[PDB]
């Protein structure tokens, strides 16, 4: 049972309990252990350590950047439950990204994200997935965007035509100067938008004040944008311990009215001096100067919401401007499993999944024209085989400089291991191939 965590909905820029009205904020945590990643939240011996701590600190909602979709969940998600709390998750994980220095959006990733969306959606406090974490950082890869676009996109659609609750999906972002008004602005803008926006804001260090931190310019620039908004993470650690105060102005009359919340930058200490608790050779927890701070600071927060029935009674996307943004508005297509599958059975030469992909696409574009699987984020164009696996866009390569050599003595033109002739191309899924 997940009585003590109704389901929170979105209406206009705020987040509703949906059972009791209320405006709900978010007081969070960022909760990850650094598969190759490790799922804290498949594991009841950790996660069950860490609730009671997580209890005490004052918490309602963690963020989880990995969870393993192949393990169970419903032990940790129901003792999260029990303390009222609830968990944005993340789609992606650390091997299984969007690349913002070679953007793309394929089956591979979205494979990924379905089987996340298929482990968690049926978790009445699954608050929100995330489908990128600052993908585009700066102004040199802002042509990533229209890839997260479409993944926000895609999987809202797969949620959508599915039997889960419509949980929503946004996006979480970094704070470059230069790049983010752009990007608040490009995810709300055309057909496709994100259902929430999550800003990782670490522009308050140590004793500062909304005045002189940037805060209330932030706050400013964000009133009246469309979706809800709020701190995905926070917790600047110039001073030590943190002292936190950011959290009084963040909970304050001004900035509630704008901001659904945030969430602290870290549970775990990890070399990093951002934990609030540290885990010892026995794996027991202990607390850190951070804790105290951040648990006082929480308690005092009482933001002042609207009910839901009180809060009761498309825009243009920036335009293109070389070395500043340059997003298209046309976003790749929905990655077609089926079509791309078709190549595993008709290609004479495939390579096995790996440093050696981008000096054999160089290699092999140098040959062939490789127009086919280039994914252009900056002025919309997007070849036909541009969605497939990263190994399928490489086979499709050296198959074509196969034929094109025309020998047809099944020796594949590239030395390397990882290469074979495909026996099965010799047989006779869809004729609609090449």
């Amino acid at each position: 049972s997940f009585e003590k965590t109704p389901a929170i909905k979105i209406v206009g820029n705020k987040f509703f309990d949906s059972e009791s009205g209320e405006q709900f904020f978010i007081k969070g945590i960022a909760y990850q252990l650094q598969t190759s990643y490790i799922d804290a939240l498949a594991d009841p011996k950790i996660c069950l350590r860490d609730i009671p701590f997580l209890k005490m600190l004052g918490v309602n909602t963690l963020r989880v950047y990995a969870i393993d979709p192949t393990k169970s969940h419903d032990i940790c998600m129901e003792a999260l439950s029990a303390e009222g709390m609830y968990v944005l998750l993340d789609l992606s994980e650390p091997d299984i990204s969007i690349n913002r220095e070679n953007p793309s959006w394929d089956v591979h990733i979205f494979e990924r994200y379905k089987s996340v969306i298929d482990a968690m959606s049926s978790f009445p406090n699954l608050l929100g997935y995330f489908a990128g974490n600052e993908v585009t950082n700066d102004h040199t890869n802002t042509f990533a965007s229209p890839f997260v676009k479409a993944a926000i996109r895609d999987a809202k659609e797969y949620i959508s035509h599915s039997n889960h609750r419509k949980i929503p999906v946004g996006y979480s972002t970094n704070d470059d100067a230069m790049t983010r008004d752009n990007l608040a602005r490009y995810f709300v803008c055309g057909d496709v938008k994100a259902d929430f926006y999550g800003i990782n804001m670490y522009e308050w260090c140590g004793y500062s004040t909304y005045g002189t931190s940037g805060y209330r310019e932030r706050t400013k620039e964000f009133e009246g944008y469309p979706i809800p908004v709020f701190f995905s993470e926070f917790g600047c650690n110039l001073v030590r311990p943190r002292p936190f105060t950011e959290v009084s102005a963040l909970y304050g009359n001004k900035m509630s009215s704008v901001w659904s919340g945030g969430l602290a930058y870290m549970y775990f200490e990890e070399e990093n001096e951002y934990g609030v608790v540290k885990i010892n050779d026995n794996d027991g927890v202990d607390i850190l100067p951070d804790f105290k701070n951040l648990k006082k600071e929480f308690a005092k927060a009482d933001p002042k919401g609207i009910t839901e029935e009180e809060y009761l009674t498309s825009v243009e996307c920036p335009h293109i401007a070389v070395g500043v943004w340059e997003a298209n508005e046309k976003l790749p297509e929905t990655p077609d499993r089926s079509k791309c599958a078709c190549l595993d059975e008709i290609l004479p030469c495939e390579i096995v999944p790996f440093g050696k992909y981008e000096e054999y696409f160089s290699y092999l574009c140098s040959k062939v024209d490789c127009s086919d699987i280039l994914a252009n984020g900056k002025t919309g164009e997007y070849g036909e085989f541009s969605d497939c696996s990263v190994e399928q866009k490489l086979s499709l390569q050296l198959s074509k400089l196969y034929c094109k050599i025309g020998a047809n003595d099944r020796h594949c033109p590239l030395n390397d291991k990882n290469v074979y002739f495909n026996l099965e191309s010799l047989q006779p899924c869809k004729n609609v191939f090449d």
